[PDB]
Protein backbone atom coordinates (compact mmCIF):
# COMPACT_ATOMS: atom_id res chain seq x y z
CA UNK A 1 0.00 0.00 0.00
CA UNK A 2 1.20 3.26 -0.63
CA UNK A 3 4.97 2.29 -0.39
CA UNK A 4 6.26 -0.40 0.35
CA UNK A 5 9.96 -0.15 1.39
CA UNK A 6 12.92 -2.26 -0.54
CA UNK A 7 14.22 -4.84 1.75
CA UNK A 8 17.59 -3.39 3.40
CA UNK A 9 20.90 -3.49 1.92
CA UNK A 10 24.18 -5.04 3.38
CA UNK A 11 25.23 -3.51 6.75
CA UNK A 12 29.17 -4.20 7.52
CA UNK A 13 31.15 -3.09 10.81
CA UNK A 14 34.33 -3.76 10.03
CA UNK A 15 36.68 -3.94 12.93
CA UNK A 16 40.11 -1.94 13.03
CA UNK A 17 42.12 -4.58 11.51
CA UNK A 18 39.97 -5.08 8.50
CA UNK A 19 39.12 -1.63 7.96
CA UNK A 20 43.17 -0.71 8.12
CA UNK A 21 42.91 -0.78 4.28
CA UNK A 22 39.73 0.28 2.51
CA UNK A 23 40.70 -1.40 -0.79
CA UNK A 24 41.04 -4.76 1.13
CA UNK A 25 38.13 -4.58 3.32
CA UNK A 26 35.90 -3.58 -0.27
CA UNK A 27 37.60 -6.56 -2.27
CA UNK A 28 35.99 -9.02 1.12
CA UNK A 29 32.45 -7.61 1.01
CA UNK A 30 32.11 -7.43 -2.81
CA UNK A 31 31.12 -10.98 -3.56
CA UNK A 32 27.94 -10.01 -0.77
CA UNK A 33 27.81 -6.31 -1.96
CA UNK A 34 27.90 -6.85 -5.39
CA UNK A 35 24.40 -8.76 -4.79
CA UNK A 36 22.77 -5.92 -3.63
CA UNK A 37 24.22 -2.96 -5.64
CA UNK A 38 24.88 -0.86 -2.90
CA UNK A 39 26.16 -1.51 0.80
CA UNK A 40 26.74 0.69 4.03
CA UNK A 41 29.98 0.48 6.02
CA UNK A 42 30.03 1.46 9.61
CA UNK A 43 33.83 2.66 10.39
CA UNK A 44 35.02 1.31 14.22
CA UNK A 45 33.33 3.64 16.44
CA UNK A 46 36.94 5.20 17.40
CA UNK A 47 37.42 6.39 13.47
CA UNK A 48 35.89 9.60 13.91
CA UNK A 49 37.36 12.20 11.96
CA UNK A 50 37.12 16.07 13.31
CA UNK A 51 35.15 17.95 11.15
CA UNK A 52 36.06 21.49 11.76
CA UNK A 53 34.35 24.64 10.16
CA UNK A 54 32.73 27.80 10.52
CA UNK A 55 29.13 27.64 8.98
CA UNK A 56 29.43 31.59 8.64
CA UNK A 57 32.59 31.68 6.07
CA UNK A 58 31.59 28.71 4.09
CA UNK A 59 29.75 29.97 0.64
CA UNK A 60 28.17 28.26 -2.26
CA UNK A 61 25.48 28.03 -5.10
CA UNK A 62 22.27 26.85 -4.62
CA UNK A 63 21.11 24.66 -7.22
CA UNK A 64 17.04 24.73 -7.59
CA UNK A 65 15.31 21.36 -7.89
CA UNK A 66 11.47 20.31 -8.76
CA UNK A 67 10.14 17.11 -7.08
CA UNK A 68 8.56 15.43 -9.63
CA UNK A 69 8.97 11.60 -10.72
CA UNK A 70 9.92 10.39 -14.50
CA UNK A 71 10.59 13.99 -15.25
CA UNK A 72 13.42 14.63 -16.67
CA UNK A 73 16.95 16.73 -14.98
CA UNK A 74 20.39 17.53 -15.61
CA UNK A 75 23.04 15.90 -13.94
CA UNK A 76 24.82 18.54 -11.61
CA UNK A 77 27.39 21.56 -13.54
CA UNK A 78 21.37 33.79 -4.75
CA UNK A 79 23.84 32.23 -2.19
CA UNK A 80 23.98 30.50 1.46
CA UNK A 81 26.20 30.20 3.59
CA UNK A 82 26.31 27.29 5.17
CA UNK A 83 24.42 28.68 8.24
CA UNK A 84 21.99 30.21 6.23
CA UNK A 85 21.27 27.65 4.29
CA UNK A 86 21.33 25.18 6.99
CA UNK A 87 18.30 27.48 9.14
CA UNK A 88 16.49 27.81 5.53
CA UNK A 89 16.44 24.32 5.20
CA UNK A 90 15.47 23.29 8.91
CA UNK A 91 12.58 25.82 8.56
CA UNK A 92 11.45 24.30 5.73
CA UNK A 93 11.34 20.68 7.28
CA UNK A 94 9.83 22.17 9.91
CA UNK A 95 7.53 23.95 8.58
CA UNK A 96 6.50 21.31 5.85
CA UNK A 97 5.80 18.74 9.14
CA UNK A 98 4.55 20.91 11.62
CA UNK A 99 7.22 19.18 13.83
CA UNK A 100 10.58 19.74 15.52
CA UNK A 101 12.70 18.14 12.80
CA UNK A 102 14.33 15.10 14.76
CA UNK A 103 10.90 14.39 15.38
CA UNK A 104 9.89 13.13 11.76
CA UNK A 105 10.55 9.71 11.42
CA UNK A 106 12.44 7.92 8.50
CA UNK A 107 9.62 6.39 7.65
CA UNK A 108 7.86 9.20 6.72
CA UNK A 109 9.89 11.37 4.83
CA UNK A 110 10.10 8.33 2.69
CA UNK A 111 6.58 7.65 1.94
CA UNK A 112 6.04 11.78 1.89
CA UNK A 113 8.90 12.11 -0.60
CA UNK A 114 7.20 8.89 -2.87
CA UNK A 115 3.90 10.89 -2.78
CA UNK A 116 4.85 14.27 -3.41
CA UNK A 117 7.24 13.09 -6.03
CA UNK A 118 4.13 11.04 -7.91
CA UNK A 119 1.24 14.40 -7.16
CA UNK A 120 1.76 16.63 -9.87
CA UNK A 121 -0.73 18.75 -8.15
CA UNK A 122 1.84 19.58 -5.70
CA UNK A 123 4.88 21.40 -6.92
CA UNK A 124 7.48 21.50 -3.68
CA UNK A 125 11.22 22.78 -4.96
CA UNK A 126 14.27 22.42 -2.95
CA UNK A 127 17.79 23.62 -3.26
CA UNK A 128 21.00 22.12 -2.32
CA UNK A 129 24.60 22.36 -2.90
CA UNK A 130 26.70 19.62 -5.27
CA UNK A 131 30.19 21.29 -6.66
CA UNK A 132 34.04 19.60 -6.16
CA UNK A 133 35.93 20.69 -3.47
CA UNK A 134 37.01 24.69 -3.74
CA UNK A 135 38.92 27.65 -1.91
CA UNK A 136 35.87 28.78 -0.94
CA UNK A 137 34.23 25.57 0.03
CA UNK A 138 36.59 22.66 0.55
CA UNK A 139 36.99 18.88 1.74
CA UNK A 140 35.22 18.13 5.12
CA UNK A 141 38.08 15.95 5.51
CA UNK A 142 41.55 16.92 6.55
CA UNK A 143 43.74 18.70 3.82
CA UNK A 144 46.85 20.24 4.29
CA UNK A 145 47.89 24.07 4.04
CA UNK A 146 46.69 26.51 8.58
CA UNK A 147 47.87 24.46 11.33
CA UNK A 148 46.15 21.19 12.32
CA UNK A 149 45.09 19.51 15.39
CA UNK A 150 47.16 16.40 16.52
CA UNK A 151 44.02 14.58 15.91
CA UNK A 152 43.32 16.10 12.72
CA UNK A 153 46.72 14.36 11.16
CA UNK A 154 45.78 10.99 12.45
CA UNK A 155 43.11 11.32 9.81
CA UNK A 156 45.21 13.55 7.20
CA UNK A 157 46.09 10.38 5.08
CA UNK A 158 43.61 7.53 6.50
CA UNK A 159 42.77 5.33 3.71
CA UNK A 160 39.14 6.23 4.10
CA UNK A 161 40.41 9.77 3.74
CA UNK A 162 38.26 10.68 0.16
CA UNK A 163 40.56 13.24 -0.66
CA UNK A 164 43.08 10.22 -0.67
CA UNK A 165 41.47 7.68 -2.92
CA UNK A 166 42.22 8.79 -6.44
CA UNK A 167 45.69 9.09 -5.44
CA UNK A 168 46.34 5.86 -3.88
CA UNK A 169 48.00 2.71 -5.10
CA UNK A 170 45.71 0.24 -5.22
CA UNK A 171 43.52 2.44 -7.48
CA UNK A 172 43.98 2.64 -11.24
CA UNK A 173 42.46 6.31 -11.88
CA UNK A 174 45.37 6.94 -9.78
CA UNK A 175 48.25 7.54 -12.16
CA UNK A 176 45.83 8.68 -14.77
CA UNK A 177 47.88 12.02 -15.70
CA UNK A 178 44.58 13.42 -17.81
CA UNK A 179 42.59 16.02 -15.93
CA UNK A 180 39.32 14.17 -15.31
CA UNK A 181 38.48 16.87 -13.21
CA UNK A 182 35.57 15.72 -11.89
CA UNK A 183 36.11 12.04 -11.69
CA UNK A 184 38.78 12.01 -9.76
CA UNK A 185 38.06 14.36 -7.30
CA UNK A 186 35.54 14.51 -4.14
CA UNK A 187 32.07 16.35 -4.64
CA UNK A 188 31.13 17.77 -2.02
CA UNK A 189 26.66 17.82 -1.35
CA UNK A 190 24.57 20.17 1.07
CA UNK A 191 21.63 18.48 1.51
CA UNK A 192 18.04 19.31 2.90
CA UNK A 193 14.79 17.66 3.56
CA UNK A 194 13.56 16.03 0.15
CA UNK A 195 16.65 17.16 -1.98
CA UNK A 196 17.26 14.19 -4.39
CA UNK A 197 19.89 12.88 -6.70
CA UNK A 198 18.38 10.48 -9.66
CA UNK A 199 18.72 7.16 -10.81
CA UNK A 200 22.12 6.86 -12.56
CA UNK A 201 25.25 4.88 -12.59
CA UNK A 202 29.16 5.92 -12.18
CA UNK A 203 31.20 7.65 -15.35
CA UNK A 204 32.98 3.81 -16.56
CA UNK A 205 31.14 2.22 -14.60
CA UNK A 206 33.13 2.52 -11.54
CA UNK A 207 32.80 2.49 -7.88
CA UNK A 208 31.93 5.25 -5.22
CA UNK A 209 32.17 5.74 -1.94
CA UNK A 210 30.01 8.69 -0.11
CA UNK A 211 30.08 9.63 3.44
CA UNK A 212 28.12 11.51 5.37
CA UNK A 213 29.82 13.71 7.41
CA UNK A 214 27.04 15.15 9.75
CA UNK A 215 23.52 16.06 9.54
CA UNK A 216 20.39 14.22 8.85
CA UNK A 217 20.63 10.65 7.31
CA UNK A 218 20.85 10.20 3.28
CA UNK A 219 18.07 7.63 1.95
CA UNK A 220 19.88 4.96 -1.08
CA UNK A 221 18.39 2.92 -3.65
CA UNK A 222 20.37 0.60 -5.01
CA UNK A 223 20.29 -1.94 -7.71
CA UNK A 224 22.77 -4.47 -8.50
CA UNK A 225 25.52 -4.41 -11.35
CA UNK A 226 23.77 -7.57 -12.97
CA UNK A 227 20.37 -6.14 -13.18
CA UNK A 228 21.30 -2.68 -14.80
CA UNK A 229 19.98 -3.72 -18.35
CA UNK A 230 16.96 -4.73 -16.93
CA UNK A 231 16.15 -1.27 -15.06
CA UNK A 232 17.15 0.49 -17.84
CA UNK A 233 14.36 -1.45 -19.94
CA UNK A 234 11.99 -0.66 -17.60
CA UNK A 235 12.54 2.97 -17.92
CA UNK A 236 12.80 2.94 -21.59
CA UNK A 237 9.08 2.31 -21.44
CA UNK A 238 7.82 4.41 -18.90
CA UNK A 239 10.05 7.21 -19.74
CA UNK A 240 11.27 7.42 -22.95
CA UNK A 241 12.61 10.67 -23.37
CA UNK A 242 15.62 10.68 -21.49
CA UNK A 243 16.98 8.62 -24.29
CA UNK A 244 16.99 10.72 -26.91
CA UNK A 245 20.81 11.56 -27.64
CA UNK A 246 22.84 14.33 -26.12
CA UNK A 247 25.74 16.14 -26.76
CA UNK A 248 27.14 15.97 -20.08
CA UNK A 249 23.63 16.93 -20.67
CA UNK A 250 22.60 13.16 -19.89
CA UNK A 251 18.82 12.70 -18.75
CA UNK A 252 18.24 11.25 -15.39
CA UNK A 253 15.07 10.92 -13.39
CA UNK A 254 13.27 10.07 -10.46
CA UNK A 255 11.60 6.74 -10.04
CA UNK A 256 9.22 5.10 -7.17
CA UNK A 257 11.72 1.71 -6.37
CA UNK A 258 8.34 0.04 -6.59
CA UNK A 259 7.67 0.66 -10.41
CA UNK A 260 11.24 -1.29 -10.98
CA UNK A 261 10.37 -4.39 -7.87
CA UNK A 262 6.70 -4.59 -9.82
CA UNK A 263 8.92 -5.33 -13.08
CA UNK A 264 11.47 -7.78 -11.46
CA UNK A 265 14.33 -5.50 -11.19
CA UNK A 266 15.92 -6.23 -7.49
CA UNK A 267 16.00 -2.92 -5.01
CA UNK A 268 17.51 -2.77 -2.14
CA UNK A 269 17.53 0.46 0.36
CA UNK A 270 19.47 1.84 3.41
CA UNK A 271 19.17 5.17 5.31
CA UNK A 272 23.08 6.47 6.05
CA UNK A 273 23.40 7.81 9.12
CA UNK A 274 26.31 11.21 10.03
CA UNK A 275 29.78 9.04 10.18
CA UNK A 276 28.86 5.96 7.74
CA UNK A 277 29.65 4.93 4.59
CA UNK A 278 28.25 3.82 1.70
CA UNK A 279 29.45 2.35 -1.43
CA UNK A 280 28.37 1.75 -4.67
CA UNK A 281 29.58 -1.02 -6.80
CA UNK A 282 30.07 -0.92 -10.79
CA UNK A 283 27.29 -0.36 -13.03
CA UNK A 284 24.89 -0.38 -9.79
CA UNK A 285 22.24 2.08 -10.17
CA UNK A 286 21.55 4.61 -7.33
CA UNK A 287 19.35 7.05 -6.65
CA UNK A 288 18.00 8.92 -3.39
CA UNK A 289 17.03 11.69 -1.06
CA UNK A 290 18.17 13.72 1.90
CA UNK A 291 15.88 13.51 5.09
CA UNK A 292 17.02 16.91 6.70
CA UNK A 293 20.01 19.31 6.61
CA UNK A 294 23.28 17.28 6.04
CA UNK A 295 26.69 17.44 4.01
CA UNK A 296 28.34 14.91 2.36
CA UNK A 297 31.95 13.87 0.51
CA UNK A 298 31.71 11.35 -2.24
CA UNK A 299 34.14 9.78 -4.74
CA UNK A 300 34.66 7.97 -7.43
CA UNK A 301 37.28 4.81 -7.40
CA UNK A 302 38.45 1.95 -9.81
CA UNK A 303 40.32 -1.43 -8.68
CA UNK A 304 42.10 -4.25 -9.91
CA UNK A 305 38.52 -5.66 -9.96
CA UNK A 306 37.30 -3.35 -12.47
CA UNK A 307 39.64 -3.32 -15.55
CA UNK A 308 37.54 -5.91 -16.91
CA UNK A 309 34.17 -4.47 -16.51
CA UNK A 310 36.22 -0.60 -17.68
CA UNK A 311 36.92 -2.22 -20.82
CA UNK A 312 33.04 -3.16 -21.16
CA UNK A 313 31.55 0.01 -19.99
CA UNK A 314 33.66 1.51 -23.04
CA UNK A 315 32.50 -0.92 -25.82
CA UNK A 316 28.95 -0.12 -24.47
CA UNK A 317 29.61 3.61 -24.81
CA UNK A 318 30.38 3.47 -28.64
CA UNK A 319 27.11 1.30 -29.17
CA UNK A 320 25.34 3.67 -27.39
CA UNK A 321 27.59 6.75 -29.14
CA UNK A 322 27.87 7.86 -25.41
CA UNK A 323 30.84 10.41 -24.72
CA UNK A 324 33.88 8.75 -22.36
CA UNK A 325 35.38 10.64 -19.52
CA UNK A 326 38.61 9.56 -20.76
CA UNK A 327 40.25 6.66 -22.70
CA UNK A 328 40.89 3.13 -20.56
CA UNK A 329 43.28 2.05 -23.55
CA UNK A 330 45.28 5.49 -22.82
CA UNK A 331 45.15 4.27 -19.17
CA UNK A 332 46.29 0.79 -19.79
CA UNK A 333 49.26 2.00 -21.50
CA UNK A 334 50.57 4.77 -19.18
CA UNK A 335 50.39 2.11 -16.18
CA UNK A 336 52.40 -0.76 -18.42
CA UNK A 337 55.04 2.34 -19.28
CA UNK A 338 55.39 2.50 -15.45
CA UNK A 339 55.29 -1.02 -15.11
CA UNK A 340 58.55 -0.86 -13.13
CA UNK A 341 56.69 1.03 -10.22
CA UNK A 342 53.81 -0.82 -10.61
CA UNK A 343 52.00 -2.85 -7.50
CA UNK A 344 52.38 -6.52 -8.67
CA UNK A 345 48.90 -7.64 -8.44
CA UNK A 346 48.27 -4.76 -10.25
CA UNK A 347 50.26 -5.43 -12.71
CA UNK A 348 49.24 -8.77 -13.25
CA UNK A 349 45.34 -7.46 -14.25
CA UNK A 350 46.60 -4.88 -16.45
CA UNK A 351 48.69 -7.46 -18.39
CA UNK A 352 45.82 -9.54 -18.92
CA UNK A 353 43.73 -6.69 -20.12
CA UNK A 354 46.38 -5.37 -22.59
CA UNK A 355 46.55 -8.79 -23.92
CA UNK A 356 42.96 -8.54 -24.67
CA UNK A 357 43.79 -4.62 -26.21
CA UNK A 358 46.51 -5.83 -28.58
CA UNK A 359 44.16 -8.83 -30.36
CA UNK A 360 41.38 -6.75 -30.52
CA UNK A 361 43.65 -3.91 -32.03
CA UNK A 362 45.47 -6.58 -33.99
CA UNK A 363 42.13 -7.45 -35.92
CA UNK A 364 40.88 -4.32 -36.21
CA UNK A 365 44.43 -3.24 -38.05
CA UNK A 366 43.70 -6.29 -40.30
CA UNK A 367 39.88 -4.95 -41.33
CA UNK A 368 41.06 -1.46 -42.19
CA UNK A 369 44.00 -2.90 -44.38
CA UNK A 370 41.85 -4.72 -46.25
CA UNK A 371 39.30 -1.75 -46.61
CA UNK A 372 42.40 -0.32 -48.52
CA UNK A 373 43.75 1.98 -46.02
CA UNK A 374 47.31 1.45 -46.51
CA UNK A 375 49.41 4.87 -45.66
CA UNK A 376 49.69 5.29 -41.72
CA UNK A 377 51.71 7.68 -39.40
CA UNK A 378 52.59 7.22 -35.72
CA UNK A 379 50.20 9.91 -33.98
CA UNK A 380 50.37 10.92 -30.12
CA UNK A 381 46.78 11.35 -29.09
CA UNK A 382 47.70 12.08 -25.71
CA UNK A 383 48.18 15.25 -26.28
CA UNK A 384 45.29 16.18 -28.81
CA UNK A 385 41.86 17.54 -26.26
CA UNK A 386 39.61 15.15 -25.71
CA UNK A 387 37.16 16.83 -28.03
CA UNK A 388 39.38 16.92 -30.56
CA UNK A 389 40.24 13.01 -30.43
CA UNK A 390 36.25 11.84 -30.67
CA UNK A 391 35.28 9.33 -33.24
CA UNK A 392 33.10 11.45 -35.53
CA UNK A 393 30.25 8.25 -35.49
CA UNK A 394 30.26 6.62 -32.16
CA UNK A 395 32.19 9.44 -29.80
CA UNK A 396 34.67 7.31 -28.28
CA UNK A 397 37.66 9.22 -27.38
CA UNK A 398 40.60 7.49 -29.48
CA UNK A 399 43.70 6.48 -28.36
CA UNK A 400 44.99 3.22 -29.64
CA UNK A 401 44.20 4.09 -33.81
CA UNK A 402 42.08 6.63 -35.74
CA UNK A 403 41.36 6.85 -39.06
CA UNK A 404 41.69 10.55 -40.38
CA UNK A 405 41.41 11.63 -44.09
CA UNK A 406 42.63 14.18 -46.51
CA UNK A 407 39.17 15.64 -47.38
CA UNK A 408 38.03 15.98 -43.51
CA UNK A 409 40.89 18.05 -42.45
CA UNK A 410 40.78 16.95 -38.27
CA UNK A 411 38.21 14.87 -38.57
CA UNK A 412 38.68 11.43 -36.98
CA UNK A 413 36.96 8.10 -36.86
CA UNK A 414 37.64 4.79 -34.20
CA UNK A 415 38.53 2.16 -36.36
CA UNK A 416 35.12 0.33 -36.14
CA UNK A 417 34.16 3.29 -38.09
CA UNK A 418 36.44 3.69 -40.92
CA UNK A 419 33.38 3.89 -43.33
CA UNK A 420 31.93 6.77 -41.50
CA UNK A 421 34.64 9.73 -41.91
CA UNK A 422 33.89 10.80 -45.75
CA UNK A 423 33.61 9.46 -49.79
CA UNK A 424 36.73 9.53 -50.48
CA UNK A 425 38.48 5.98 -51.83
CA UNK A 426 40.37 4.30 -49.36
CA UNK A 427 44.05 5.57 -50.43
CA UNK A 428 43.04 9.03 -49.21
CA UNK A 429 43.10 7.52 -45.88
CA UNK A 430 45.17 7.31 -43.47
CA UNK A 431 45.60 5.39 -40.66
CA UNK A 432 46.69 7.09 -37.26
CA UNK A 433 48.33 5.19 -34.37
CA UNK A 434 49.81 5.53 -31.24
CA UNK A 435 51.86 1.98 -31.37
CA UNK A 436 53.40 -0.50 -33.49
CA UNK A 437 52.27 -4.03 -32.14
CA UNK A 438 56.22 -4.18 -31.73
CA UNK A 439 55.70 -1.29 -29.47
CA UNK A 440 53.24 -3.26 -27.60
CA UNK A 441 54.09 -6.38 -26.88
CA UNK A 442 57.13 -5.36 -25.08
CA UNK A 443 55.21 -2.89 -23.47
CA UNK A 444 53.27 -6.33 -22.36
CA UNK A 445 55.98 -8.53 -20.96
CA UNK A 446 57.32 -5.99 -18.58
CA UNK A 447 54.14 -6.21 -17.34
CA UNK A 448 54.45 -10.21 -16.97
CA UNK A 449 58.01 -9.38 -15.79
CA UNK A 450 56.40 -7.70 -12.78
CA UNK A 451 54.18 -9.72 -12.05
CA UNK A 452 55.70 -12.99 -12.55
C1 LIG B 1 20.71 16.91 -3.83
C2 LIG B 1 21.74 16.03 -3.16
C3 LIG B 1 22.36 14.94 -3.74
C4 LIG B 1 23.23 14.40 -2.80
C5 LIG B 1 24.06 13.19 -3.09
O1 LIG B 1 24.67 12.55 -2.26
N1 LIG B 1 24.03 12.90 -4.47
C6 LIG B 1 24.59 11.85 -5.22
C7 LIG B 1 24.82 12.06 -6.57
C8 LIG B 1 25.32 11.04 -7.34
N2 LIG B 1 25.55 9.83 -6.80
C9 LIG B 1 25.32 9.59 -5.49
C10 LIG B 1 24.82 10.59 -4.67
O2 LIG B 1 23.13 15.12 -1.66
N3 LIG B 1 22.22 16.14 -1.90
CL1 LIG C 1 5.30 16.76 -7.93
MN1 LIG D 1 26.47 8.22 -7.82
ZN1 LIG E 1 33.71 5.09 -33.77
Amino acid sequence: SMFLPPPECPVFEPSWEEFADPFAFIHKIRPIAEQTGICKVRPPPDWQPPFACDVDKLHFTPRIQRLNELEAQTRVKRDYTLRTFGEMADAFKSDYFNMPVHMVPTELVEKEFWRLVSTIEEDVTVEYGADIASKEFGSGFPVRDIKLSPEEEEYLDSGWNLNNMPVMEQSVLAHITADICGMKLPWLYVGMCFSSFCWHIEDHWSYSINYLHWGEPKTWYGVPGYAAEQLENVMKKLAPELFVSQPLHQLVTIMNPNTLMTHEVPVYRTNQCAGEFVITFPRAYHSGFNQGFNFAEAVNFCTVDWLPLGRQCVEHYRLLHRYCVFSHDEMICKMASKADVLDVVVASTVQKDMAIMIEDEKALRETVRKLGVIDSERMDFELLPDDERQCVKCKTTCFMSAISCSCKPGLLVCLHHVKELCSCPPYKYKLRYRYTLDDLYPMMNALKLRAE
